[PDB]
């Protein structure tokens, strides 16, 4: 736990037996890793929301599948725990919880930020360099936040040397909860200590073609399992009658103009997205236009590339619940695709097991791909903002989670 001398050692040795291990190319990885861990580390974060192509042609793609592949090789037996330091502004509390300088944190504060990550799940993605034992009077300790994290069995961990040093790279590709928080002091300074665990959800990111067979594996019967009316519905709404379907819940038609034929459409659909719940906690992806935050494509507040703007974004929206209306549809993948080119927002969503849904991309010839229906008037909640470039645009992604 605090035992530096003990977890320095074991590292060392677990780092100097796994390079026997590795593959040439893997090594070729690292290599490149402890030279560039700064940029290949944020690549491994966003590389899944740009286009295939860019994907395959970016400079940095191998090394992050080889370090991805390097790492998934060496699975630990039992469950670990792991420390390394973090922003607050991860979590979305997007200021200071002491400054560098300061030696204390306040009660308030201490009791805001335990305010702020209540009750949420936050999406973790791409390499990290870890800690064994509890940074004490001596280490790098660059933020007043420090995690403390259990790791499942069967996590991979990567130790590896760097020069005279050693370190553990993990692949981070899970959702966190913080139990437990507690102010504790290193130094003569105050930190907060966050005691973490590992929620998992399925998440193919920028794998289509896992997410189409784990798709039609789970719903190539359910057409099956619909009624006449249900699958005739279905059909419609697929087909082109969602336009229509989804204006008249957008324009809260069945109050202020109700078509009884198109509720009943409506009842039929919801009803067909109960039949088979999402078997599994899963992630999809939203490309969202403006409209479905209040904005609109000429809104001088759209403009993320300016930082005022997703400052405004996140006050708004970041820890608030987003209720769409309409039947709401998303992929199982997070690639960028020629259709949703310049859409600036990218929701993703953690669906819990259970949750009303259904895989349309299942049903034969429907020219559509990818494809996972969620239910009209379902309710988001944003637990953080994220920016990231696109070429020269900046755009967000929404960490959200679907709520009963
Ligand atoms: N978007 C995605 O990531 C995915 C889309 N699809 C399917 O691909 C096709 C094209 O995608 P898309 O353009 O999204 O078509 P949609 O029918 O999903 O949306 C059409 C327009 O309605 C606006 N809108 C949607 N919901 C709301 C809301 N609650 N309040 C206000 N405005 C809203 C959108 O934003 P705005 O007007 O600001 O641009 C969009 O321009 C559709 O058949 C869709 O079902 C399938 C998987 C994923």
């Amino acid at each position: 736990l605090k035992d530096k001398e003990k977890a320095k050692e074991w590292e060392r040795k677990e780092a100097e037996r796994i390079e026997q291990k590795l593959e040439r190319s893997e090594k070729e990885a690292l290599e490149s890793y402890k030279k560039d861990s700064v940029e290949i580390s944020k690549y491994s974060q966003t590389r899944n929301y740009f286009y295939d192509y860019q994907i395959e042609a970016n400079s940095r793609e191998k090394e992050y599948k080889e370090l991805r592949n390097a790492i998934s090789k060496n699975k630990i037996d039992k469950p670990m725990y792991v420390y390394y330091f973090e922003s607050p502004e991860k979590f979305a509390f997007n200021k200071v919880i002491r400054t560098e300088n300061q030696n204390e944190i306040s009660l308030e504060k201490f009791n805001e930020f335990k305010e702020t990550i209540q009750n949420k799940l936050f999406k973790q993605d791409g390499f990290k360099d870890i800690s064994l034992w509890e940074p004490g009077k001596g280490d790098e300790k660059p933020t007043p936040l420090l995690m403390h994290l259990k790791l499942p069995r069967n996590t991979g961990m990567l130790p590896y040397t760097n020069t005279n040093n050693v370190s553990t790279l993990i692949e981070q590709g899970y959702s966190i909860k913080i139990d437990k928080i507690v102010r504790i002091v290193i130094d003569g300074k105050h930190y907060i200590k966050a005691e973490a665990s590992v929620v998992s959800s399925l998440d193919f990111k920028d794998d289509v073609s896992k997410g189409d067979s784990w798709g039609k594996a789970n719903y190539n019967d359910w057409s099956n399992k619909l009624t006449p009316n249900e699958l005739a519905d279905v059909n419609d709404y697929m087909r082109g009658g969602y336009t229509a379907i989804n204006n008249y819940l957008i324009s809260n038609g069945p109050v202020n103009n109700p078509n009884p034929e198109l509720d009943s459409k409506i009842t039929n659909i919801e009803n067909a997205l109960k039949r088979e719940p999402i078997p599994t906690n899963l992630t999809v992806y939203r490309r969202s236009g403006p409209q479905e935050f209040g904005l609109t494509l000429t809104s001088p507040e759209y403009d993320f590339n300016k930082l005022e703007n997703i400052d405004a974004f996140k006050s708004k929206w970041e820890g608030q619940a987003l209720s769409y209306p309409n039947f709401i549809s998303t992929s199982i993948g997070s690639v960028n695709m020629s259709a949703f080119a310049k859409r600036k927002i990218v929701l993703r969503i953690t669906i819990p097991k259970g949750s009303p849904g259904a895989y349309l991309s299942a049903i034969p010839g429907y020219a559509g791909e990818y494809e996972v229906l969620l239910n009209h008037g379902s309710k988001f909640k944003i637990n953080k903002i994220d920016s990231y470039k696109d070429g020269t645009i900046t755009k967000l992604i929404v960490d959200a989670t679907l709520i009963p």
